């Protein structure tokens, strides 16, 4: 049972209505006792109560519940009332009826639900509501979007059985060429197939396309449609890989940020508490920082968030288990393309650029909107060029001038894209580590992402600038496993080779017994051995590797190791998250939100704004267009490249 809700041993119905009733007796009512109990019961258990209630008094609890409770509150209690199918017709409802329409909603049931689910759900909503429900929702749709959600309203999809491998390979290639190889999709190829074949032969038509393409559909689906209907499409795979971890997504999103989408969030916690909850906790532990549990009680509030916590519930299984894995394996399979976000700027004079900066500069103001549309439109290469004329024109150092010149966020944020990456970095680890107190922060993210070549680079730019070894500088400033830790970083001598199956399993088996080697496997290890390390490791303890380190490591330590394995497991999407970290709260974190803004400017920020965007609802150019401002704004905006 991979429910959170079971049902109530030893149950008395009779008894329940009557608590009810009492409950609700007197001015108001014992919320705190109503909540208990429905909360404490299975739905049938809870229709069976309703029945008890209905003849006992007269009265239909439901009705009665509407008018004693109120708010998010009553949405939950009633919601949990009410039938599954009848409370899907319920949401249904609500989606295509009023002003908007919820899409999100619409396309969160009619892509989950089973074959059976959607059959009872269109017969709930024309018992409850004598309306055709496929007449309603193809008038209040257009376009794919509106055909996809009819073909999943028939529930006509074939059923799990043998899987035959040539239709398998045929359905494989039949994608690849009706969607990855052309400019667009074929919308009608994709609804057909995606639609009809059965979860159990689709699951292995995305696992062939993935090893046989080197990237996952979604990947082929992504910016390749438009609107609801590329959403739509993108959670229909989803739920056929896997709804626990759907739904564990979607969940994350409706706390995502202040303020909460109650209505998603209740209907979710409503629907699967009697299915899959188990296993969406254990997903979303895995891939979220924080816990089911955790987010909820700090989004909600009240009995609202009392009985939300009640739904939720607070080693792997089957389903929780095999999404962690192919976590990996899509890691390591995908064939990932960095893209940055700031080009080489053509037709590039540096002659013309020094004379506009000096232009820019004389006089007693600053001016720096010009000095921006440069800077923040040219390679870091052709800044170094526009370093070298400046100085071989006027015999001034520019980058003295633009540090005196310029000040704030703005002058770190010029300053810092005016230097060489290896220097840049050196300069980062330098401040962190200078006055008192460490900026573990900075140095994590450094030290934990920066390559062999890159941390060379860094070394040498360090002994250059602060004579002195990047190492010394670590002893200075820090101590204990946190400095062993970072030291080990800091030596950019990794092995470089490919995976060793070998190894793998031994290593995995050192991971296996903490739950000093398991440093050096994290610091001396190639990633691609590291990435089937914990291939391994979940495939024979059960568990994340990221659970491993959590439960016996904590703080700075934890985090250099989480680091690591989230460099490991997906670098841009590490840096996505450290984005919106910055920009999360009241305040704003320009320190970090101008480091990784210009570090990976041009590696791989491009990247950083698709799992921006696909994780948080909501594009890197918004996210910091709402927290920066000003000029500071202007020439982030500049390196975000739109
Ligand atoms: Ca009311
Ligand atoms: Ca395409
Ligand atoms: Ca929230
Ligand atoms: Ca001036
Ligand atoms: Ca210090
Ligand atoms: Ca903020």
């Amino acid at each position: 049972y991979r429910g959170s809700i079971r049902d109530f041993p030893d149950f008395n119905p009779s008894q329940d209505a009557e608590t009810l009733y009492n409950a609700m007796k007197g001015f108001g009512s014992d919320k705190e006792a109503i909540i208990n109990l429905i909360t404490s019961r299975s739905n049938k258990q809870r229709q069976e109560i309703c029945q008890n209630y209905k003849s006992l008094y007269g009265k239909d609890l439901i009705a009665d519940l509407k008018y004693e409770l109120t708010g998010k509150f009553e949405r939950l209690i009633v919601g949990l009332m009410r039938p599954p199918a009848y409370a899907d017709a319920k949401e249904i409802k609500d989606a295509i009826s009023g002003i908007g329409t919820d899409e999100k909603c619409l396309i969160e049931i009619l892509a989950s639900r089973t074959n059976e689910q959607i059959h009872q759900l269109v017969a709930a909503y024309k018992d409850a509501y004598e309306r055709d429900l496929e007449a309603d929702i193809t008038g209040d749709t257009s376009g794919h979007f509106r055909k996809m959600l009819v073909v999943l309203l028939q529930g006509t999809r074939e059923e799990d059985d043998v899987v035959s491998e040539d239709l398998v390979q045929q359905d494989v290639q039949d994608l690849y060429e009706a969607g990855e190889l052309k400019w667009g999709t074929d919308e009608a190829q994709f609804i057909y197939i995606l639609g009809n074949r059965s979860k159990q032969h689709l699951r292995l038509v995305f696992d062939e396309y993935l090893k046989t393409t080197g990237k996952p559909i979604e990947a082929s689906i992504r910016g390749e449609l438009s609107g609801d209907f590329e959403k739509l499409m993108l959670a229909v795979v989803k739920c056929i890989r896997s709804t626990a971890e759907y739904f564990a997504e979607r969940l994350f999103k409706a706390m995502k940020g202040l303020g909460t989408r109650d209505n998603t969030l209740i209907r979710i916690m409503v629907s699967r508490s009697e299915l899959d909850m188990l296993d969406i906790r254990e997903i979303f532990r895995t891939k979220y920082e924080k816990s089911l549990y955790s987010m909820i009680k700090n989004d909600t509030s009240g009995e609202y968030k009392k009985t939300l916590l009640k739904l939720c519930g607070g080693q792997f299984f089957p389903e929780a288990a095999q999404v962690a894995y192919q976590m990996w394996e899509l890691s390591a399979v995908a064939r990932v393309e960095l893209k940055g976000t700031v080009r080489p700027a053509g037709d590039f004079n540096p002659d013309a650029d020094a004379k506009a900066l000096r232009k820019a500069m004389k006089g007693l103001g600053t001016d720096e909107d010009t000095i921006i549309d440069i800077i923040t439109h040219r390679s870091n290469a052709q800044r170094q060029q526009i370093r070298q004329t400046f100085k071989s024109h006027f015999g001034r150092d520019l980058m003295a001038d633009l540090k005196s010149e310029l000040s704030g966020d703005l002058a770190r944020l010029i300053l810092g894209l005016m230097m060489p990456p290896a220097h840049y970095d050196a300069k980062q680890l330098k401040k962190a580590m200078e006055g008192a107190g460490t900026d573990e922060k900075a140095l994590i993210e450094i030290l934990a992402t920066r390559t062999n070549a890159e941390i060379q680079a860094i070394n040498k730019a360090y002994k250059e600038d602060y004579h002195k070894t990047l190492e010394d500088a670590l002893s200075s400033d820090t101590s204990g496993h946190f400095k062993r830790i970072l030291i080990s970083l800091a030596t950019g001598n990794r092995e470089e080779g490919g995976e060793d199956r070998e190894r793998a399993r031994e290593d995995a088996q050192v991971a296996a017994e903490i739950l000093t080697r398991f440093m050096m496997i994290l610091c001396t290890r190639s990633y691609p051995d590291l990435r089937r390390v914990f291939q391994e490791f979940v495939k024979m303890t059960n568990y994340d590797v990221e659970h491993t380190i959590k439960k016996e490591m904590s703080g700075d330590v934890r985090d250099v190791f989480v680091a690591i394995v989230q460099s490991v497991k997906n670098k841009p999407l590490f840096f996505a998250d450290k984005l919106y970290k910055s920009m999360k709260g009241a305040g704003t974190e320009e320190k970090t939100l101008t480091r990784i803004m210009v570090s990976r400017s041009e590696i791989d920020l491009l990247n950083i704004r698709r799992e921006f965007i696909e994780k948080y609802d909501k594009s890197l150019h918004q996210a910091i267009e709402g927290d920066t401002s000003g000029h500071f704004l202007k020439a982030l905006l500049a390196i975000c490249g739109g």
